């Protein structure tokens, strides 16, 4: 119908497992009619590290910089580097953010991580008060799509890599949660350069397919009880 | 004494909080005699994402870029960029690791987390199969050391972040623990910019009194059961 979609796109490789999710999930959504947007991380160049860089005005302090405070008061001044900016409003226009990476060290990638820290600043993304279910972000939907190394069976709770969701908490709640989203249920594609020829084939689908209907989902409780059991 | 130290430092500021846990650190264990290295990623503008730019000289396959296959080849032909093998020398030397960082969205800023993804490459902090135990830097010791906005009781179980326990997972067990670290308790200072100027010290102190002595301590339990079970 008419919605916006962000993909946070973080992989070098065009022709790569994530390549195939990234262009199945923009050919579905274009298909439904959806309005469509992917920052693609690696081919911006995006900037990672957090630095006084991202405040072209006078410092609230330049005597002691603490960049969640600058950038807090960056946001209110209009005074933050424009390549957040552009982002924020990606983000403010989209009511779905898919975020699309293979998992490093049981989390994303770190230019995707960078994108993290410092577009979802203060005044934009929380508030104090304001954050959680009062986060600034409410009303709309993320979801993770995610490909590993490592095989299903190693990501169960007596697996080696313990259970998927265990990785999956910092992101899932004290990201996305934290600025207010709801979070729909990941899509984790496991061990694509494992699985056959017909096995790759078949995860790339089943995600074009789940797309078709995503906008009939509820999210999940972002709780941790559904992370963690017990 | 004699031992080898290496902390890796990911902090804007030298007066900040971090900068002060970073100098006791680097004052109590030269005081000991141990040997001491720190990298401080932001003064070396360490770069954070896995790109090409990793590898020198030509690629074991130019035309469909994987970072996973190139660094691994690239490190086992001695073929990494200088960035990257200097800091791996800094690790292969060390008897104990120590990250010194402020949580960025329940895990590490992007430029430490950039460090974790280019320097701890296959070959060398773990193979494929590789890892836990068959896993390349048993023997050393690693510490976070971490600091937080929050207060201790919002990081209670049902505390709204959760357990502490829940987002050390995947750096603690989903890095370290992987690489073959033995891993120590984590050096957790809540919440400092809340102050006091007075208990501000209390927490510097604790961490040069624990350094005391760290040589000396029983690694954690590094499994589901630590971070997660009763
Ligand atoms: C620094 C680092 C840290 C990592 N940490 C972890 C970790 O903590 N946990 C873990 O489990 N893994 C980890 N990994 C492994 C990583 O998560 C996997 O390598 C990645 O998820 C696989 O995705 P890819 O897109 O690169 O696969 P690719 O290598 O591109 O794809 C596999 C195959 O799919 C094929 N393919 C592409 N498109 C299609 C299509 N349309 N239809 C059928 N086939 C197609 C490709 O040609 C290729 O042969 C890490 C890797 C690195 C480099
Ligand atoms: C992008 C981003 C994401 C974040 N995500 C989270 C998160 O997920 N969870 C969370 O809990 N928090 C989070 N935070 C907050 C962050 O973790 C804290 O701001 C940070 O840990 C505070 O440590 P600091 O060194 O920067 O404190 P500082 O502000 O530098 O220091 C506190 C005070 O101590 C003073 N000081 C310096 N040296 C000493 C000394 N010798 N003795 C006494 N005082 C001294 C300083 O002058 C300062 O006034 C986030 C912050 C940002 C910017
Ligand atoms: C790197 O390639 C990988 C393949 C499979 C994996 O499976 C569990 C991992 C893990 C767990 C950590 C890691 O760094 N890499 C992995
Ligand atoms: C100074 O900012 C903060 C203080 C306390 C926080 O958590 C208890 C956070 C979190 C979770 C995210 C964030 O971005 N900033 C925080
Ligand atoms: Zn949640
Ligand atoms: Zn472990």
């Amino acid at each position: 119908a008419g919605k916006k979609v962000l993909i946070v796109y973080a992989h070098q490789e065009p022709k790569s497992f994530n390549g195939s999710l990234k262009n199945v999930a923009v050919d579905e959504l274009s298909r439904q009619g959806c309005t469509v947007t992917v920052s693609d991380l690696y081919a911006m160049n995006f900037e990672p590290r957090a630095t006084d860089k991202d405040i072209t005005g006078t410092l609230s302090n330049p005597e002691v910089f603490n960049y969640g405070v600058e950038t807090h008061e960056a946001y209110k001044q209009r005074s933050l580097a424009s390549d957040i900016t552009d982002e924020q409003k990606k983000v403010r226009e989209a009511d779905l953010v898919i975020f699309q990476f293979p998992l490093y060290w049981f989390s994303v990638p770190a230019i995707l991580k960078g994108w993290m820290d410092r577009v979802l600043c203060q005044g934009f993304a929380f508030d104090i008060p304001g954050f959680y279910d009062s986060g600034l972000l409410q009303g709309k939907l993320a979801l993770l799509s995610v490909t590993t190394g490592g095989t299903a069976e190693m990501y169960t709770k007596t697996g080696v890599n313990g259970d998927s969701r265990y990785f999956l908490w910092p992101l899932q709640h004290g990201t996305l949660h934290f600025c207010g989203f709801k979070v729909l249920a990941p899509q984790i594609s496991f061990a694509p350069e494992i699985a056959s020829e017909e096995e790759r084939k078949g995860m790339v689908a089943a995600w074009s397919q789940r797309l078709q209907t995503i906008w009939k989902e509820e999210p999940i409780p972002c709780t941790a009880h559904w992370h963690f059991g017990q």
